[PDB]
């Protein structure tokens, strides 16, 4: 997660939290009330960049579950970019920022400068993607 | 939880607290389910004593809550003995670990707690939670 001291600083997830979450997904399922409670609290209790989401997902999910998450992340990005382009005025956030990739957004330091609207879009897209894991 | 390390505070969502209360109702405070969920939350967020109080009070029956608080205080008493006896001494007292008194009763004060104190609070409260008995 990113903290805004404004000066943005990145702090990695707790190793124990990650271990807890991987074991919880395994025992209860990625969308059990168990995981929904935990994940929602983390997502809304922190400023998460795409890097954070990639870490949470890759660490917590089985390989097949992770593939599902990524496809739905990409699906949510398609829809979001469409809404961004159609907004009046257009919202200048594209897929590179929402996925955390490319020359402008691939590094943690770049992503840490993401504005509120972008953070909110990433949060909604990734929570939806997680919820769509079957 | 505290949203900026030493600083400000954001409450748990009403929904999250409802889920925790339902989880305790369905599975009990010391199900592996609740134990690992609590552990996850406690390592996923920076919890001050005020958070622990809200979580416990919201999730537990009055008698379970009294047990939790009794064991939190007991664990604090043991931790303070250890802090005093440490070489060098750890300058963390019972009022900080419990979030009480002139120095620590407010969220604004608690939000300035450093890592060692947050960690001590976490260990003590997780242990106290485990000491709660079922109906």
């Amino acid at each position: 997660p990113v903290t805004l001291e404004v000066e943005a600083r990145y702090k990695s997830f707790s190793i124990k939290m990650l271990k807890d979450m991987k074991e919880g997904v395994k025992q209860y399922g990625p969308n059990s009330p168990y995981m929904r409670t935990l994940l929602d609290s983390i997502a809304h209790g922190h400023r998460l960049i795409p890097y954070d989401w990639e870490i949470l997902a890759k660490s917590s999910l089985s390989p097949s579950q992770f593939l599902q998450f990524k496809t739905w992340w990409i699906d949510g990005v398609q829809e979001q970019v469409r809404r961004n382009r159609a907004a009046n005025p257009p919202v200048n956030i594209d897929a590179d920022q929402l996925l955390g990739i490319g020359q402008n957004w691939s590094t943690i330091s770049q992503q840490a400068l993401m504005q509120n609207e972008a953070i909110e879009q990433v949060r909604a897209i990734c929570l939806r993607a997680w919820e769509k894991i079957q």
